[PDB]
């Protein structure tokens, strides 16, 4: 069920263009302490199989399946840990996202569709380069806070959800705001934030369980590949 | 026949790329006063089939078909109450558009095809965020007015058809527009506006339905796949 | 043979995405006078197949072949008679060179690749509208004069070619010369032109019939498809 | 082997949007020297396979395979004698690539995946228009110099790796790189480069060959196709 839905979160990833490569990751939460579930090194979103997701611990041991895991996920444990909330991760440099990492630039909610991510994006103003799994464990974490997403500067951008359902609507919704804000702004310049009280009540409406579960089945369905009308 | 035609303008909408989650929406006037055809809950525009449009009453009791319907197309009712001639609708989020509405920005007719919409597009400036079936309704069909097109700041577009086809081409043709003014006002600034009366006789020309007819039937065709050339 | 040529054509002016829809026009010079073979009246560039490509005459008469052409077509033959030379018409509202033709901005050669269009595309400023048959055939054929190509205000661009060929490595290049120009311009405003008589030379030898020949050899295979690697 | 990774690197480089016509041009230094293995005259990468590859002296006469090569290639063997430690050189005029070439803006390192360039990007600012084998060659390599990669002003760009692997990672990166920063640059205006010090770290770490070879295998399964998930 797990992995299946990981699977389906990868493709969903891929067809959506967040062009993840090898710099992408994704995790969910163990029911056992201390471990998660991740993608196995060297492969990319869009050929990711149920298969292909295996169990790891704090040393990077494979508890459940075969394969070993890209050990730049080990600080996946340290979000866990500050966020017993959060129950999957995804780190990619989407193109769109990278484009507002690159220029540190944050999100301005402007949009029905950017409110998944009004007060729930933070910004890591500071790149510290290639990390350590501590450092960079320790950086994010406490960067992100309670927040949903944090947009890493000349970097990429991480979200945390409640489920890998909440975490690949999250990743889609960001990379689709993050493309609107750019082309906007390059047309028209800064843009005119909506309502707050609105903002947060759009939020929470896109955020509903049955909303975000419903289009990730849907999302599911599209990868797969729809046969033409007759 | 409706459903039919129905199928086809979503799979026209996906081909065109207008997707963002499931805000997709469209309607068919039916032939029983106070009620509409429209795509069942919880499915994309890609995926439509001609069983997958029910018919649905103003407390959302499916009439024909088998299914549920998207709640939030109730609002839908109000605006084929306010215009008799309006026989489908069409509201989407789609990509350019939404830029438009974003930004707070009305299209401006400088091009052959934008002509369509040259004193058809109406622009609601007012957000009214998550909305009630009461109000929405009453929003975009006072706003609406007697247009086919209205750009709904910070949420995205509506298009408002005599058949399914006018509402099919009019979505199509402005989400085009709109993405040839945000290229153009990127590289070039603000347009300089056609000529209102040869921009009038061009909407004229280009909305007759022999046009809007053979356009329709040609995406069509070109979502069930063209075989190369051999 | 020539309707092979033309089929060709039109997928390959689909393939790289000019959008044509039923706005595209494309035309070759009949060996019998007066007359002139193209697509015939409904059918997009995508769809094309030779059968599909009849010889009219001034009256639109078909000739040759089944079907009806496409009315708007007429105006080639006043573009024929004016230029001896020319024996292929494409005519399309493209993407890219739409947003030049939108903004009224003339194509500035500030690359290798935008050299076949170096003192070969004119600007007719002048928006007519919908237009007659006499009155487009008249204009264009003036304001195009002795070149390749011409970018038509308000509307789209014209190929002239001395080859079917030709006619389509010019719509290639003139489409994807205007993307670079508006990319660039958007980022980093005016170009600044390359040397006229470097320009010149490289204009002529990627001009030669050969690597015209060559180039639209290869854009045929690829729209039939190419097996990936075992 | 060298053949086969070779069509994968046009493959890769194909899938990922390189194309310009017949300018895409690629070499591996031949293990006889004085010769190198370039695509077959007349193909573009997204049609190469291992037989398309010929193995070519200063005078173009095919040593090993069958085929005439480019003689536009000619200048590589200029490029392999000034740098022993190159071994694979791509020279295409990419989209995104080209624009930072046609506005005569340098690459500014701000992104993690920037970072492969960083201090690793020559500019040649001098356009020669149409060249001789002779003076290309001697251009191109003093402009070089001891770097990876060269933007050459109105033109495109060329990567020069030490295995065709580094090569075809060179100019993936180096074209995503301009892509992230001419769409920043549009909303934002000029970018902020990273930390040196940290850049070359990143520079080193993502030129790993264990990196760099694991993903261009990767690129090379995409290129093959993925099955969607049953
Ligand atoms: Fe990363
Ligand atoms: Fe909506
Ligand atoms: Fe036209
Ligand atoms: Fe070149």
């Amino acid at each position: 069920d797990t992995r299946e839905t990981m699977a389906f979160a990868c493709r969903i990833l891929a067809m959506t263009e967040q062009e993840a490569g090898l710099a992408g990751q994704i995790s969910v939460r163990s029911e056992r302490p201390g471990a998660y579930w991740t993608l196995r090194f060297g492969l990319g979103f869009d050929e990711a199989t149920p298969e292909d997701f295996i169990e790891v611990d704090r040393d990077l041991n494979t508890l459940s399946g075969e394969g070993m895991a890209n050990p730049a996920t080990r600080f996946h444990l340290w979000v866990y840990e500050a966020r017993p909330d959060v129950n999957s991760i995804i780190h990619t440099h989407s193109p769109w996202a990278t484009v507002l990492a690159t220029a540190r630039q944050p999100l301005v909610i402007s949009q029905m569709d950017m409110t998944p991510l009004h007060n729930d994006c933070a910004f890591l103003g500071e790149w510290p380069g290639v990390p350590i799994a501590d450092q960079e464990g320790v950086i994010i974490s406490k960067a992100l806070g309670d927040k949903r997403a944090i947009i890493l500067a000349h970097h990429g951008y991480l979200t945390a959800g409640k489920s890998c359902q909440e975490a690949t609507y999250l990743s889609v919704y960001l990379e689709r705001a993050a493309r609107l804000q750019v082309r906007a702004q390059a047309a028209f310049g800064p843009l005119t934030p909506v309502d707050d009280t609105l903002a947060a009540e759009a939020h929470d409406y896109l955020l509903k369980p049955s909303i975000v579960n419903a289009t990730f089945d849907y999302w599911s369905r599209q990868t797969q590949g729809i046969a033409p009308l007759t």
